[PDB]
């Protein structure tokens, strides 16, 4: 897997509280950043996951961590999803649009025959290393709140490294 | 450009008037078609180039000739948006997603820095043959009508060899 | 397709009022232009499309829109079909030969087996951006009614940048 | 990642319960299966995530999940383990050694820097089929409950399928 | 130089005394041909080569010699040019059309530069053998008489094999 | 074989008299050196050379010549097999753990079939040359008191050359 | 064809009236050049082709022209050749010798198949460029007086540039 | 190291016992075989290796274990060296003549700047596997000793495997 | 060197007491073969080893040795080197002409900054052999006669493998 | 063949006159060389060739000509040979050993299925160009006399260019 490597330079469109924005890894530089990928905007399954990290945001950015949802779809499809369902109008965090598939592609995590993402977490450190992997197949449910006992745990480890026991 | 060749093998999921179909180059052999690509649903751009398609639809049926519009958008988000713009609603025809790229590519009509296709038009033959192309920047709208046009000539030519 | 890319450098003789001038992108930076390609001279096919050209060149050259209609045939060859053809001698536009096919070429437009030219038209800005692409099978005509929509909604667009939708 | 892929072929040698037992992937078919990745055998760090999965191993095979635990040790050096480590003795499931790292990299999870597995977890369906990835750097610890539940959720999928909640 | 190799398939179309046809290798065999290339049709320079092989035609005819003048125009362009000048019109040789410049490019006549064929005669027996080549530089005329004289004594040398000293 | 030719540069963890220390090749330079290389730790073969080796230890130091035994298991395995063998405990020289096998490889001793090191033994001198390489299979002992000769005639013909037997 | 091309340069060896000297490229520049090649000397077939030539030799050493007859043959066979032979005894231009085949294959006149040069004759310019080609297959004859007409022609051209019809 | 690994196919001629004969894996097949290494013949060390070797030789043939020395000299070399030195003399094992390097290179024992092979023993059991491997600079003696031990050793072990203890 | 290897396939003319024939390695084969390379005819050099083999051929027939020179000239030059020197009319056996360079190339014997053999001899066996080799810059002499012994050693060891040292 | 080439630079190990030396390709800078292969040492042929050239040697030291008699033995197998056999023992000129093959190899004269050279002899003028090449299978003897000959010729021919 990727554990322990550092993120590769992006440069994407993204939908942020009503308005569109741009990122890039510059702007995950001296944070704890969250990449949150997801197949698409629109199915019908319901978006309980990303719903589940909008109701931990707040917590979220109280540790200093920023949150990117990312699929292949267009900041403009986000924008329109964000309108139509109640569940994404709670996201307050950054929808990537990722249409040429190179940031889902920089965490080898497309599905090339469907040229959608897999359902894949990664959290990233201020140096831009990559300290937790989650990744679920379809109805297995990524759980927020384990989301934010592995962030605390990676950040006391960069506060108090070799941990003896 | 891709005029008089052969349009290529494709399987993609699409909307067609409420429900999810599949859809291959199976499904144009012995029909006349139009593949009508376009950059991203739910833009800022106003859909007048699918919508008037829509009006045309009807004529269309009747001369024999399928419709089927491409974006690199999921058949999901063609769902949506055909439920939210009234321009949109009017299509009835296939609302194909290609969110691989592949049929785009096919066409060779991918913008793969931006991972959308241009705006293009192609018209098929009942053997697969491509008989016209066009294509424009953002802007510069298509003219159904001159498409229809178009459309009838290419069958007159087919039934009454070079004159 | 070749839509947004810029064109390439050419150099071709062509027939213009009465004379044979030189023609390279250097002519056509700067301005607007149409470059339409067929297939062949003295052809038995209606010249309908060209002289069809011709009736909106002043309305063209009204509005900046440089024309220039190709075929493999040398620039002769177009000199003498034009004082042959009384659709042909309404052109007051260059005739590019291309008999190397190299602007053609250029402009991914050669079939291949016969050795000519594609039905195709192409509208290059002034900085060399291809905006609009049209080609069709033999038999399936252009109409320059559509160009001209066409060529002036481009312009526009150049003058209005991003305009959304009402 | 290797989400929904099916495992590779294996051979592997183990310590089962004081006992030296041959595992290969034909011994995961028509069952459910977490291979667990560890970097190795004796080190400081406390076992907590070996002990943890061992606590609820009961369930696991309620459930009829089996487990291995993986690390490039030698099954030698995991029988050696059992017998030293109070948290390691109370491990009834299956300790695969994987000295040459053929295990560990089917499942792309070696620290080639270091010749170790990196602590990684695969929840592996009947067919094989990778369900649930997890990985986690040195520090950042793995919870069995939260594999537990996960686990009952991709049984629950593979029984009830489109059971997924609708939207609007 | 292609002396004494054998010509090379082709089909074409060409001109030929009001009416349009198609020439191939075919029509070749068995028969004595010359293949005249120049440049292009509706120059400014004197069709005096061309016109000067129509007043030999009937003779040639007789040697039971064909004729088929060779350009990269089309036949069109032919059958135009046939109709506007005097000397083209004695022309009732084919006039073949070679605008993709395969024939041209078959006996290695193309001026790349241009897209026109160099000023070449090629005389091909009727096992398709050239016997005889003459390449002149925009200027230097072909003598269509001296072609004539070739052709006899290429007919001889071939009815009484290398007659030694 | 790589007789005659240089050690490459190295770094790697082993276990000293309860240390944990590191070793690179700047640690044999100047000195006589005597690689020891086995397949596992806490196997069911006898720990024979390995002692045999321990027991010649005390002459091998007055001869100057340090020891290394190596394997693919790590330090934190050699550390805990030291403490339950009676015959590895009576081991002063430092046992190196090699899990990349990058030492082993150096040597080109690794099979790699199994992922641990063959039973090699090579004796180099202060200049890092390889003067003698022994290597044996499974069942078939390497002999200290013939290292030992060894040894002393590397070092005979090093101080004192040409000293060679002449013909006749 | 060679046709318009420059001569690459070379160097052989030669026979010239008696005595033996070196040829090459320079010795061509700024003057007219006629490469006149053939198969082989001591052959059974009549030097016809090189005497016709040696009898327009005053006219056109007149004319600026030189001459040079080319072989694969040595230039020590050459001056025996013209010695034992009548007719090649006249030659006062210059006989190359081309045992390596390197000016031959300058021309692209080697008959790979026998190690002998075609029966081929160029005209080069001044500036080294080819302005008339005639290859002939052995039998068919080469004339000289034709051959004067081209350099007559070509001469002409060069002095009244393209003159239009 | 080769350890464990199958000796290759060879095709060399010995000196044995006053005789020249040829030998190829197929005469190892089935048996114990040594092949001992080393430099050259007529050098000034003493052949006191190969001497130790002869002094066991007896004993080996007892345990049915076949000695082949090699050097990259002839059996020529061999048969000289045989009878010039006392020592030499004393070998009935057969003395391999490698010239071509090939034998030596099989078993990856070739000082390639000096076209020598390495002072380097090889122990082979009957299915041709290499079971033991020594290796001695120059002055660092191969005792023979030893050897017979590694011997009675490995073919202990093919007798009882899997000694546990 | 070619030392020990079969000679190659070939087919050349050659002038042989007044007439043109035909040489392929067929003629070769069954019999002992002396293929004597030089570099050209009509030089100004003395045709001394030429003429000094011919001197030798009446012996090297009786033994059952053919010869052939060879040189990148044609077969007719040689005709008329022959009818034109008194030492190279001598010659009663083959002259092999080789203008396109293959047979002397087939024995590595091409000096190609000259396009002419170097000064070489072959001694081919029955089964086509090469059992003696010699080679020598312009001006070194090949003696007839130390070829005629090697020629008989040639023969006596084919007739008496392995004749160890008395 | 390699004739009128330039020799290739060397260094290899040799027995003269009772001494091991090195021998370079610097050593014939300047000087007229014979290089004479052989196959091996202590073979059932008789060493008529060597003893032939040992002979002349004297005879050639006065042309100034050096002789290297070559084998892909070693040095030491030359000195054993120079020791044991009466006509090795005239040999006064360098031995040289060629256990790598390498010398042969520069003079394309190797049996590669053998790993020993062929029955080659060259001549190397000052300027290391081979100006004569002899070769010949097993019982075909070398003239040493026509060799002398050879080498006045080359001689000869290098002081009086072209007669």
């Amino acid at each position: 897997s990727l554990i322990n490597t550092k993120i590769k330079p992006f440069k994407n469109q993204a939908f942020k509280n009503g308005e569109f924005i741009e990122v890039t890894e510059k702007d995950t530089e001296g944070r704890w950043s969250v990449f949150f990928f997801y197949p698409a905007d629109f199915t019908f399954v319901c978006p309980t996951e990303l719903g589940d990290v909008a109701d931990h945001y707040e917590e979220l950015q109280k540790l200093g961590v920023d949150v990117y949802s990312v699929s292949t779809d267009t900041h403009f499809t986000h924008k329109a999803w964000h309108s139509s369902s109640e569940t994404i109008a709670k996201i307050k965090y950054a929808m990537i649009g990722d249409p040429t598939g190179a940031l889902t592609r920089n965490f080898d995590n497309m599905r090339e025959d469907e040229g959608l993402a897999d359902r894949a977490t990664f959290v990233v450190d201020p140096q831009g290393i990559i300290q937790a992997i989650e990744v679920t197949a379809e109805g297995i449910g990524r759980d927020a709140s384990d989301l934010l006992r592995k962030i605390k745990a990676a950040q006391y480890v960069a506060a108090h490294p070799g941990e003896v026991c």
